[PDB]
């Protein structure tokens, strides 16, 4: 972030190149220059960002994630007057609550529906347990019956949560974060159903967004299940494409998350008012929204004067639809351990790590029990031990330490992993964690090293060979830092830069 410029994050699935238009229009009458970034598991990485002087103006993201944020201290309240607020539906703005403050601007209302390829399946079933059958006739023609992102369980929630299973009891308007429905008899049979059509090969475990997004623009499969983003690439495509009613499960309805698109405004901005002048005058406006939705659909918009015109389109009708018979997503700060939970135990269950029951008690107990502020806590404290431990770092500036320590990455090995082998070139140090190795210099003594140790540092100043082997005696787990990082911060913080150079101007004597 710079004073005078904004930085928006948003998913990779959006219509970023449109959000991008919306920030040219911006430029021109201001001046500020708007950049559209979409990075990689964007979600996770704001929050570890945000505070530490990197991290975007503005963040979009569903809803349901931004309560975390906002326990963080990680969003700027809105103030947007009643004027403004009349213009998006009132359940948009109750999605973006926090301690009954508004934390986020709603943009879009979005949920998961059935698309089906009209040539290859003119009447889609009704119900799940119809699928296996078709599958075995697609089959025979070379083609599939459904494929589907199955690495994240947003899109299989809906099958989880039709016979009974829910993420937080919602009871007398809030919600019991010890009463978690991901372990129950719903839950079970729709999890169960899912791994059966693994098992029998209508479905593969391992199949992502990419592969079921081309399987189904192909040609290759009869249905997939997605949201409004993804209906430009299938125009694209000219498949001739229905969006309709999810399966039913047991005669219920599938009950889809429903998530509201937000734009957050980072507390770490120096340009709230920007923030607030685009979002509010340049996009919550028909032409803004329109030229985002143009690119990626945005699914039902909250500003109503274009939602008006949207709601004529039967896709959308269709995705409401779907809507209705779903759950608005809690916002609470308990989401993420619960979003952690229910996709580890779909990924192990689906691949046969576990079995259903164990994968979902195993959630049960993830999601009631696990405190991501408590653990988050704890993982800092101990890597910033690690880290100002370092002769180096003895005495730097607190907040030098702090930027450093966001780069660390968590890497593991096992008993009698070469860590560093000598001979070899490397660009990393790294931190013991928890472990035993072996520090071995070809023939010679051997040193053992533990947690709280150091190894590996002369990467920083050399450019040159590894000179001792280190190999772990245990299960090790360690935190890495490459050279390039240290670098980076080091540029930061021009003050330690000079300290660091003027002690490698006295180690060439
Ligand atoms: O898979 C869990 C995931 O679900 C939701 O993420 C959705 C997102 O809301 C949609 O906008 C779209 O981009 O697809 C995502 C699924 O890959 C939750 O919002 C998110 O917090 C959660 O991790």
């Amino acid at each position: 972030i710079e004073e005078g410029k904004l930085v928006i994050w948003i998913n990779g699935d959006k219509g970023y190149n449109g959000l991008a238009e919306v920030g040219k229009k911006f430029e021109k009458d201001t001046g500020i220059k708007v950049t559209v970034e979409h990075p990689d598991k964007l979600e996770e990485k704001f929050p570890q960002v945000a505070a530490t002087g990197d991290g975007p103006d503005i963040i979009f993201w569903a809803h349901d994630r931004f309560g975390g944020y906002a326990q963080s201290g990680l969003l700027a309240e809105i103030t947007p007057d009643k004027a403004f607020q009349d213009k998006l539906y009132p359940f948009t703005w109750d999605a973006v609550r926090y301690n009954g403050k508004l934390i986020a601007y709603p943009i879009a209302v979005e949920a998961l529906s059935l698309i089906y390829n009209k040539d290859l399946l003119p009447n889609p079933p009704k119900t799940w347990e119809e699928i296996p059958a078709l599958d075995k006739e697609l089959k025979a023609k070379g083609k599939s019956a459904l494929m589907f992102n199955l690495q994240e369980p947003y899109f299989t929630w809906p099958l989880i949560a039709a016979d009974g299973g829910y993420a937080f009891k919602y009871e007398n308007g809030k919600y019991d974060i010890k009463d978690v429905g991901v372990d129950n008899a719903g839950a079970k049979a729709g999890l169960t159903f899912l791994v059966d059509l693994i098992k029998n090969k209508h479905m593969n475990a391992d199949t992502d967004y990419s592969i079921a997004e081309a399987a189904f623009n192909k040609g290759e499969t009869a249905m997939t299940i997605n949201g409004p983003w993804a209906w430009s690439n299938i125009d694209t495509s000219k498949v001739n494409y229905g969006v309709t009613v999810l399966p039913t499960f047991k005669g219920q309805p599938s009950k889809p998350f429903v998530g509201v698109l937000s734009a957050g405004i980072n507390a770490a901005s120096p340009n709230k008012e920007l923030a607030k002048e685009f979002l509010e005058n340049y996009l919550l406006t028909d032409e803004g929204l329109e030229a985002v939705n143009k690119d990626k659909p945005l699914g039902a918009v909250a500003l109503k004067s274009y939602e008006e015109e949207l709601a004529k389109d039967p896709r959308i009708a269709a995705t409401m639809e779907n809507a209705q018979k779903g759950e608005i997503m809690p916002n609470i700060p308990q989401m993420s351990a619960f979003w952690y939970a229910v996709r580890t135990a779909v990924i192990n269950a689906a691949s046969g790590r576990q079995t259903v029951d164990e994968a979902l008690k195993d959630a049960q107990t993830n999601a009631a029990e696990l405190n991501g502020p408590l653990r988050e806590e704890i993982v800092n404290f101990n890597c910033r031990k690690l880290v100002a431990s370092m002769p180096l770092f003895a005495n730097a500036d607190p907040n030098f330490v702090t930027a450093m320590l966001t780069k660390l990455k968590f890497e593991v090995f096992q008993p009698g992993d070469y860590i560093i082998r000598e001979g070899t070139i490397g660009k990393k140090m790294y931190f013991i964690q928890h472990g035993v190795v072996s520090v071995l210099t070809k023939g010679n003594k051997e040193m053992k090293l533990s947690d709280g140790s150091y190894f590996g540092e002369i990467c920083l100043l050399t450019r040159g060979r590894r000179t001792a082997s280190v190999r772990a005696d245990t299960y090790c787990r360690l935190y890495s830092l490459s050279v390039d990082n240290f670098n980076e911060v080091l540029e930061e913080y021009p003050m330690m830069r000079r300290a660091f150079e003027t002690v490698a101007i006295d180690r060439l004597d």
